[PDB]
Parts: structure tokens; C-alpha cells; sequence
């Protein structure tokens, strides 16, 4: 009598989804970059620090009270 067969595969990373992925790795991959990035900082370059993120709600408090 016939039997079941074994025929195996797997999920490969070859979605978009996954090209996600890979940013997470340029942090860690230009970790050492970002450090001596930050140096320069004064070099006219400011304008898109993170901080900026706990500034702006600083100055904007009212999205942090009940609306």
C-alpha cells in the first residue's frame, strides 16, 4: 500500500517584510560610525537628533495632558 511522503520544505526570507529586517542590522553594522557621527554633530548636521523626540513634547505638553 502507498505511504505518506516525506517531502519537506521551509520559509526562506524572500518577503519585503524581511528587507526590514535588515535596517535593524545597519544600526549594529554602523554602530561604530554613529559614535564618531555625533562628534561632527556641530558641524551644521543637528537637525535630525533623536532627542528632538523628548524635546518637541516638552515644548508641547498638552498631548501629554487629557485631551
Amino acid at each position: 500500500t502507498p505511504i505518506e511522503s516525506h517531502q519537506v520544505e521551509k520559509r526562506k526570507c524572500n518577503t519585503a517584510t524581511c528587507a526590514t529586517q535588515r535596517l535593524a542590522n545597519f544600526l549594529v553594522h554602523s554602530s561604530n560610525n554613529f559614535g564618531a557621527i555625533l562628534s561632527s554633530t556641530n558641524v551644521g548636521s543637528n537637525t535630525y537628533g533623536k532627542r528632538n523626540a523628548v524635546e518637541v513634547l516638552k515644548r508641547e505638553p498638552l498631548n501629554y495632558l487629557p485631551l
